[PDB]
């Protein structure tokens, strides 16, 4: 498993006949975490978070190898829709739901809904009657354990199915312990509910997976442990996933390219034309920080770099090192999939950064 | 004073439009312009666009004979639509782009702004024989000459890169100053002007005629705490300190949020309801990925309106993200609110829905003009 990175000839090729700033997402990439996943995670259909990427062909790629879809809004099950996906394969999971996506969802027919409050269950059982709901559990957001049956049977009670159950385990705190104590958390959730008259058929165990493989865990060790309690524990039970980040994340980069030079402190500054009002609006939002990649060769020093717009806070890196750069040179952003052009905007007139597809340019196939 | 949705209004355009969206006053826009042509006479208008793009907005300024300062060829390109001439736009970003320049010579923009020397031959470039006026670093409103940011050249590098420029083949118009966003004093353009007839007064004896001068922006426009300068009185002192100095000379500012801050308001529908916290908490259809993204973007707070009575208590507002970060206000003191029930937002003119985005693929609150509603008629009897 490694990271997508272009290397330097691939970017300037690119540049070449694509005008900065642009993604770089590889389908290949994507591909590879889905099957890895489904590899050493059987048990677990996929879920995909698509607001972390909503990328049309990253989305026809997913329904191709058989993924479901977690949608959050009205506009994400329009997106789905035009690209021939049902809404027997989305769950609107986003907690608190609009009156125009409950209607959306109606339309499209959505088999599953999330939910971890009372308020939430009276609007669901006038907007969609008779729709399978599953309970969020905190084990902020979620939902009290327990609390979480009284919840489904005000559901049941109201004119909903009570379905199920889903958790969220942080990537912070991710273990495999811990995905194992939420599934026997679960488990007696299920058990207990049965006897309350509910049959509950389906779990679904959140995301918060990570990655590339430099990184900390053994994750298929991991993956093969979670499966291995859910084969114990739930057999019969069907075992969902939403990843987001892990999908997408190491599988795009942004090329952009210095547009002017400020060289009148003790510090060189480096003007690209892409900023946090675009593709690095990640920084703000996520709380998040992308590798660069500058290219020259010669000495380095602490180095700022800046964005298009006019405003004071477009401000990338500072006290970065990197070699003395001209205008018109190409840097590259790796880890640029989720969360980044998902909130851009079109501040200061500019245009949003297009993502191109890897595999449909000649590059691609030069790898060989 | 402010343009103010009544509860009374906010209750039917609710009924005729889906939540969120927001309503610009046309009125409102074009008092702010007129006060500014009454108080500030000698300084002329470029609309700063960035602030409110909307493009009913630009077509009113447009005819009010408003010139633009424009920041992109996207910014340009909707000008241009409109049938705003590039005689009327300065290419005020000091940091250009191959795509912006490139417009601005198709569509004959006039006037540019810069800072460094790296500039200037993709200028020459691009456009020969282009005015250019030099940015300037001042003592911001706050008092401090920060010169490791982003924009301004040092006061002692001015001149020589404005020679350099007109080396270049670019004519030497002139010299902006931006002293910063909301200005609660006149302090900093009095001082900054002052800077700047010395450096024409300097370039007298050089040999450039200097003929323009932008004092760029930072008028302000009221908050969640209100606003307590007199809009009136600053501009008249900023005004009769141009005819002292600058009796000779084409004199330019660049309003942005002054011109639409207070034009402009969010109705917002409460969605969801917490209940488990001591607080309450209501989500509203709205979020920091949104029009309240100025939280996270202008370190702005808009002001709040929840109608009802009987009942106070410290209340959380969030965003429909449901995100950690989608938090718009805590122990706000509101009455019990119910799912359905809207919400006011004032001053959400600036720096606002430009910064939106479909994050969750959400739609971007649309923006109606209020003189075409219904509820106008029933105003003007």
């Amino acid at each position: 498993m490694k990271n997508f990175r272009l290397s330097e000839k691939e970017v300037k090729t690119l540049a070449k006949r694509i005008p900065t700033p642009f993604l770089v997402a590889s389908l290949d990439k994507v591909e590879e975490n889905y099957q890895f996943m489904r590899r050493h995670l059987p048990r677990a259909g996929v879920f995909y978070a698509m607001k972390a990427n909503p990328t049309p062909e990253i989305l026809s790629l997913l329904a191709g190898l058989g993924s479901h879809f977690d949608v959050a809004s009205a506009g994400e099950m329009e997106i789905l829709h035009e690209l021939g996906v049902d809404g027997s394969q989305m769950i609107y999971a986003n907690p608190v739901k609009d009156a125009r996506g409950l209607k959306a969802a109606a339309d499209y027919n959505v088999r599953r809904f999330t939910f971890d409050d009372p308020s939430e269950i009276d609007k669901m059982a006038k907007a969609v009657p008779g729709a399978d709901v599953l309970v969020r559990i905190a084990v902020k957001f979620g939902a009290p354990v327990e609390e979480a049956l009284d919840l489904l049977k005000a559901a049941q009670d109201a004119g909903l199915h009570a379905m199920g159950i889903c958790f969220h385990v942080g990537s912070q705190s991710l273990s495999t312990a811990a995905y194992e104590e939420a599934l026997l958390v679960a488990r007696r959730l299920f058990d207990e509910a049965e006897e309350m008259g509910m049959h509950l058929t389906d779990l679904d165990i959140g995301g918060g997976f990570p990655v590339a493989k430099g990184l900390n865990v053994d994750l298929a060790a991991m993956m093969e442990a979670i499966n291995k309690q859910i084969d114990r524990l739930f057999p019969d039970t069907a075992v969902w996933t939403e990843p987001g980040r892990y999908m997408c994340g190491t599988a795009v980069n942004l090329v952009t390219s210095v547009i002017g030079t400020k060289t009148r402190g003790e510090q060189p500054w480096y003007i690209l034309d892409e900023g946090i009002y675009g593709c690095f609006s990640g920084i703000m939002y996520d709380h998040w920080t992308y590798p660069l990649h500058c290219f020259g060769k010669g000495n380095k020093k602490p180095s700022t770099f800046g964005g298009p717009s006019c405003d004071g806070i477009d401000v990338l890196y500072r006290d970065f090192m990197a070699p003395e750069l001209k205008i018109g040179d190409k840097v590259l952003v790796t880890e640029m999939g989720s969360y980044t052009s998902v909130s851009a905007t079109r501040f200061n007139g500019f245009y949003l950064a297009p993502t191109i597809i890897f595999e449909d340019q000649p590059e691609y196939a030069a790898r060989l």
